[PDB]
């Protein structure tokens, strides 16, 4: 039921680019606090910039590190929260990063590539690309790869429960994915972690899944992170995914118990609406 | 809002034991292919035989190893699904064999411990009745200890979305907690790995947390599952959840694309009815 590539694409950078037709591509890293891998991953994409990718920058979501010096030393555009958007005060988290990005950006496609990925092949650009350079009707692709426990115990899950028919989606959370801007100025976009639950619920409810491809990227590593910070994450996936599927969600926060400790770790109910409102 | 014993129970034995005022105390091991540990399972709670435990039983699941013969010769009491209760054909999955361990066991209190673990503590079974033998309107204890990937990523942060009210439970899913016959044959058992959250949120919305609390174990050891087998597990505490809460499940399995192959895992959205109706 849903366009996958199941082995390496045969399409060539010289032939994915004269595809085009008019048409730009923009790239977009968001990073919060990754100084020790945002460099790798500038570098696997700013050899096609001025070919197939027209701009890249980094959206750099409050980094306390050094990420944006070394995105600089890199050659890359680097845009905070603020300046992709300033009239409106920032909020935290990872869809308001990428949200804003699409007001940093003109690309008539839009590429994502998470900026903590532990050295990513060059090519992650051109294969998600393809689809929607050469395809009809693609206007979504999303990537698998390789253990991914919120996508195997929460996303995939709950989708098998509530949307059965993104059950073949391998990776419905991936941070690499890329789509129209038409697509994703028209779609609203989950707080936090829920951003790309959020957009696959929305893109297939919208266009169902003969607009949405899936593209094989091999292998990827990255930050695996604890246990806690992955209970707040799936708070979050199931919190936008509930409300997508027309279940209320409490809105309460998980807590956790660490001669245990507790600590609440917060949830939000707000989505930001689609930026064509901000035309 | 919820009772909790936080350090070691300062009870003894020889109190639990004359507090039991003519209540009679049932042990239940449930049992699927674990001959590697039953038997330090089982020679943990033997000693408390004809005192404070009027009866111990291994409910053998179906195993086709060494489970039997080895709990045989532990001096337990070994009994069959088909055993317990004969003229209803058998089902798979967890939740069958607790739901018929009642037809099995007499005991005015009943006490289940995963068979699973490894090299449990004696006191076990006292912490947990002491709350059933020494409080008031106490029906169901529900142990905590210790990293319980399902439990943080999955029950916990559904609870907190849609049953908040249940936030303060450590330990949702533990398999070791005890609880009165009077409440368990009044409840319907969830299939499979559904069984302890189902009973959970069914003895709160019946009784309230004012007739559950929790006690702390320390730390336990188990069987650490492949994530794969998690995934299905994680399917069925999903599904037995978003039934409890009103909310339809679409009943269809979790798919996993293990170069990749597809395999299709059961889920189940029959319960057993009350045991009570079988009187
Ligand atoms: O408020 C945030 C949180 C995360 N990120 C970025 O989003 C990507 C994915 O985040 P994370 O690693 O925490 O998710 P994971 O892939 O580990 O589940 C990373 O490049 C982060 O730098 C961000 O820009 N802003
Ligand atoms: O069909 C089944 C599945 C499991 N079990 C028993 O239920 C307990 C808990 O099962 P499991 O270890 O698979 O769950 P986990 O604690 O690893 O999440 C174990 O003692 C199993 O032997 C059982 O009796 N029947
Ligand atoms: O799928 C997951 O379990 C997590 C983290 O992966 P691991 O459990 O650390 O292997 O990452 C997913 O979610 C992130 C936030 O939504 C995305 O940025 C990742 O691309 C996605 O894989
Ligand atoms: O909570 C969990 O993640 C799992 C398995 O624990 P691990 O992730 O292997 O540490 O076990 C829970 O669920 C089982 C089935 O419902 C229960 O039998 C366990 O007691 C409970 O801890
Ligand atoms: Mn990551
Ligand atoms: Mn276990």
């Amino acid at each position: 039921p849903l366009d996958t590539t199941w082995h390496r694409p045969g399409w060539t950078i010289g032939e994915l680019e004269a595809a085009k037709a008019g048409r730009t591509i923009s790239v977009v890293l968001p990073a919060l606090n990754e100084e020790a891998t945002i460099e790798s991953v500038i570098d696997s994409i700013s050899p096609l910039v001025d070919g197939l990718v027209d701009e890249l920058i980094v959206l750099d979501s409050g980094s306390t590190d050094d990420t944006e010096i070394r995105a600089i030393a890199s050659g890359a555009r680097v845009v905070s929260r603020e300046q992709a958007l300033p009239e409106v005060p920032v909020r935290p988290g990872k869809g308001e990063a990428l949200w804003r990005s699409l007001a940093a950006t003109s690309g008539d496609i839009v590429v994502f590539i998470d900026s903590d990925l532990i050295n990513p092949h060059p090519l992650f650009v051109p294969w998600l690309v393809g689809p929607l350079l050469t395809g009809e009707g693609i206007q979504l692709v999303k990537s698998f790869y390789r253990g991914g426990r919120v996508t195997e115990l929460v996303a995939r899950p709950l989708l098998a429960a509530l949307r059965p028919e993104l059950g073949c989606v391998l990776q419905p959370l991936s941070g690499e994915y890329a789509a129209s801007r038409e697509l994703l100025t028209s779609l609203p976009f989950a707080p936090g972690y829920g951003v790309e639950i959020g957009l696959l619920i929305d893109t297939f409810d919208r266009l169902g899944l003969d607009a949405i491809a899936q593209v094989n990227l091999g292998v990827r590593a990255h930050r695996n992170r604890p246990l806690d910070e992955l209970g707040a994450m799936s708070r979050q996936v199931i919190a936008t995914l509930l409300s997508r599927c027309g279940i209320p969600d409490s809105g309460v926060g998980l807590t956790q118990f660490l001669d245990y400790t507790r600590h609440t770790w917060p949830v939000s109910l707000v989505d930001r609406p689609p930026m064509k409102v901000m035309r």
